[PDB]
């Protein structure tokens, strides 16, 4: 019951990894203390390999069972249909790693004969063939992380032509079974945002609320055989072709379930028996697998009135308290239950009676006011990673832009508009490339989004208090200085400095460019204007922005 066998062959790269972060001229405008921002790479690939390897026992009980047929319930009252190999091959990212067949992405993407010939033939062999391992390829991913080092996560995939399939049989199930199944705990559904509202909402509705987060040891590694069968079975409850059926079995039994690993260098690295991180299903496996065993759990601890929120392998329980005393019991026997369900804790949760001090998906809720000095709650996190990550791109160019993730997400923060935002316009600027579209990704999903659309976006996502928020909370403009502190950037009132100038540099280039210098830096001039809502903003079609996860599922929506 091994997660993984392993043969002795070495994870290999497939080309140069850097670890140290690169520095050009712009660096220290944003950060000094380089030494302490670096890159995984392979070299640390076998420490990664002993934490995530070892044995999984599970003991399933009636509260398992209960909880799964409540789920399979909801599941047959869902109605999922099969992709055309033209569709899926639209959502594949135009930069995703090339088949091992004469073919890459592009050719994907454009419909080539001999990228949608092979992917006929492979779903052809899909639906003939339920029994034989597909090939996967095992890589280090290439992280950057700021010290205090952690090694290297592991990526594992099929190939191109199987990814394609998996599209389209599985695509528009993982799209909108979860927000059946798990309602309003499922965590997808919801923009930053609206997040903070549930949130908010739940720990309201509850007399004396009392909440924590669960953080799993190496998740992925925690899957069993069973709780993908158990997957599939939850899958096979949807209203389906008989084709997507045929296709759904043959992927779990010959991938899902597990398979034959390969480096780069084609060599055969061992044998995987758990969740592999590169398919279309690992988010909505995890989620489903997760509240699965959550619930569950609740129900074996003895939780009252419990409320989840689940995003992937991320879970948040919030519920009726009923003592420090108690709490802290039935915690315990929460995480005995997960213990016996295969999704042991690798740090001990903790009870919570401040919903700002409980951080899930590495953020948490904090308070803002906005121009009408109102009390506003919204979402932020620890700024360390987000800050490694600009740096580094800030000197190296990458196929995921984290700064513009960084800042759709958390617009509203105090390091995102005052740091982000006037550190990356202020080289788009000089570079003159405020229209060159960047690609970024929001819960998985490749995006393609243009700079200058900034406004209108953050506008449609967290409305126009985003652009006019102001006294944080002492907590969050605490942790915000200490950050800067430890990574060597300048203070907040530097950054103040440097966006009056840029500010002034985007109102001067006038249309676009000047919307922007408007309202994403009226905080840093005295007489703020008025901000009224953009035109162009409701002409954004932000639909499947926020609808489910796909972490490695290697999807494009072209924006
Ligand atoms: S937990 C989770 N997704 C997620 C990550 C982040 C951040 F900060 F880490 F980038 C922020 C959010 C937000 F904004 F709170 F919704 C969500 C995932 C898992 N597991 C995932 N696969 O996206």
């Amino acid at each position: 019951h091994h997660s993984y066998t392993w043969t002795g062959a070495l994870i290999t790269p497939c080309a140069a990894e850097e670890s140290k972060l690169p520095i050009n001229a712009l660096s220290n405008s944003l950060l000094r203390h380089h030494n302490m921002v670096y890159a995984t790479t392979s070299r640390s690939a076998g420490l990664r390999q002993k934490k995530v390897t070892f044995d999984r026992l599970q003991v399933l009980d009636d509260h398992y069972r209960d909880v799964l047929k409540e789920m399979k319930a909801k599941a047959s009252t869902v109605k999922a249909k099969l992709l055309s190999v033209e569709e899926a091959c639209k959502l594949t990212p135009p930069h995703s790693a090339k088949s091992k067949f004469g073919y890459g992405a592009k050719d994907v993407r454009n419909l080539s004969s001999k990228a949608v010939n092979h992917i006929h033939s492979v779903w052809k062999d899909l639906l003939e063939d339920t029994v034989t391992p597909i090939d996967t390829t095992i890589m280090a991913k290439n992280e950057v992380f700021c010290v205090q080092r952690k090694p290297a996560r592991l990526i594992v995939f099929p190939d191109l032509g199987v990814r394609v399939c998996e599209k389209m049989a599985l695509y528009d199930v993982v799209s909108t079974l979860p927000q059946v199944v798990m309602g309003s705990s499922y965590g997808f559904q919801y923009s930053p945002g609206q997040r903070v509202e549930f949130l908010v909402n739940t720990w309201k509705s509850k007399k004396n609320p009392m909440g924590f987060s669960y953080d799993t040891r190496c998740f992925d590694s925690t899957v069993t055989e069973n709780d993908i069968r158990v997957e599939e079975s939850i899958y096979q409850c949807c209203d389906l072709a008989p084709e997507a059926r045929q296709a759904i079995k043959s992927l779990t039994e010959r991938l899902y379930i597990g398979g034959p690993l390969t480096n780069s260098k084609g060599q055969n690295c061992g044998y995987r028996r758990c969740r592999a991180s590169g398919v279309l299903t690992t988010s909505c496996g995890n989620t489903l697998t997760c509240y699965l065993k959550a619930s569950a759990a609740c129900r074996a601890a003895k939780l009252q009135d419990c409320t989840m929120l689940v995003n992937g392998d991320d879970l948040v329980v919030i519920c009726e308290s009923a003592g420090v005393q108690e709490d802290a019991a039935s915690l315990r026997a929460f995480t005995e239950a997960m213990t016996r369900y295969s999704a042991p804790p690798g740090d001990p949760p903790q009870p919570e009676y401040d919903l700002e001090l409980i951080t899930s998906c590495s953020s948490n809720v904090s308070v803002a006011h906005d121009a009408s000095g109102k009390r506003v709650y919204y979402l932020t996190r620890d700024p360390t990673t987000p800050l490694a990550r600009a740096a580094w791109e800030t000197a190296r160019h990458t196929p995921v832009n984290s700064w513009l993730g960084n800042i759709i997400m958390y617009a509203p923060t105090l390091w995102a508009r005052m740091i982000l935002m006037t550190h990356f316009f202020s080289i788009l600027l000089a570079q003159e490339q405020l229209e060159k579209a960047l690609d970024c990704q929001i819960y998985g999903a490749c995006y393609s989004i243009e700079p200058l659309d900034l406004p209108q976006i953050i506008e449609r996502l967290h409305g126009l208090s985003a652009f006019s928020l102001h006294s944080y909370s002492p907590g969050e403009i605490n942790r915000v200085a200490s950050c800067l502190r430890k990574l060597g950037v300048p203070p907040l009132r530097v950054w103040r400095h440097r966006a009056r100038s840029v500010r002034a540099r985007l109102l001067s280039q006038g249309g676009r460019a000047a919307t922007c210098g408007k309202y994403l830096f009226n905080w840093a001039v005295k007489t703020k204007l008025k901000l009224t809502p953009i035109p162009a903003a409701s002409q954004l079609d932000l639909s499947g922005w926020f609808v489910a996860g796909y972490s490695g599922g290697d999807i494009y929506h072209s924006l």
